[PDB]
């Protein structure tokens, strides 16, 4: 299910997205993006990519089309066949990403917060809901 | 009565989250952040669920007096029902979260970098207090 919510005010900080689903058994990879428009191409504030099949969570920005430096947190913190819960903060200075109980990883800013006006969730993943806070 | 420090203060993008359960003959409990250790200090929010009187409570407390109250809409907590509470800390103020939706929103009334502490007390069986 390619989901996606409207944010026509953008987000501020202070802004919690809780995200959770289940990995289902043979999932390859997921994503979270925090994009600044509805159309094809648009940038991404945050792409937020769990990559299952290679043990690593990937993290990193679009702009003009083209990919910035990846961010790199420490392994996967999704295992295939269980649920899972993920905080994406807005704060300041950046996304702080909470999986399941702790701090994950701290994405600094690189598009202003306020450019952001949808997130999408796609990928092998089964969600069970996305809510803004 | 659960005490969580805060030294370095909260900012926006500081989210609490509290578990627990409403023991069975619950009255009332309560969540405070507070602005020092020693006792009757300033309170930049207190939380204030009663499950006598059917109302949450929102307040605040300046040099030993309360401010003026504030209630949500109803009572989102049961007794000998499990919880879970997310209050977020904003530019504006503070969002409570009970459950899946946004439950009210506290516009600050001290300055956020005065929270010193976070307290939990009451008729309330606490299963985790954390801190993101
Ligand atoms: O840097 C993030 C990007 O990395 C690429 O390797 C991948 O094909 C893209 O889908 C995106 O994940
Ligand atoms: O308005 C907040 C305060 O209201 C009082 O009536 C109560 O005794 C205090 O514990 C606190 O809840």
């Amino acid at each position: 299910v390619p989901h996606k919510s409207s944010l026509p005010e953008g987000i501020r900080p202070g802004t919690v997205l809780r995200i959770r689903g289940l990995v289902p058994p043979n999932a390859s990879r997921f994503h979270v993006n925090l994009l600044c428009g509805e159309e094809q191409g648009s940038d991404a504030a945050l792409h937020f990519n769990p990559r299952l099949d290679t043990s690593e969570v990937v993290f990193n920005s679009k702009e003009q089309g083209s990919w910035g430096r990846e961010e790199r947190g420490p392994g996967v913190p999704f295992q295939r066949g269980q649920p899972f819960e993920v905080l994406i903060i807005a704060s300041d200075d950046g996304f702080k990403a909470v999986v399941g109980d702790a701090q994950y990883h701290h994405f600094r800013h690189r598009l202003p917060l306020a450019r952001v006006r949808l997130v999408e969730v796609g990928g092998d993943v089964q969600l069970d809901s996305v809510r803004i806070f």
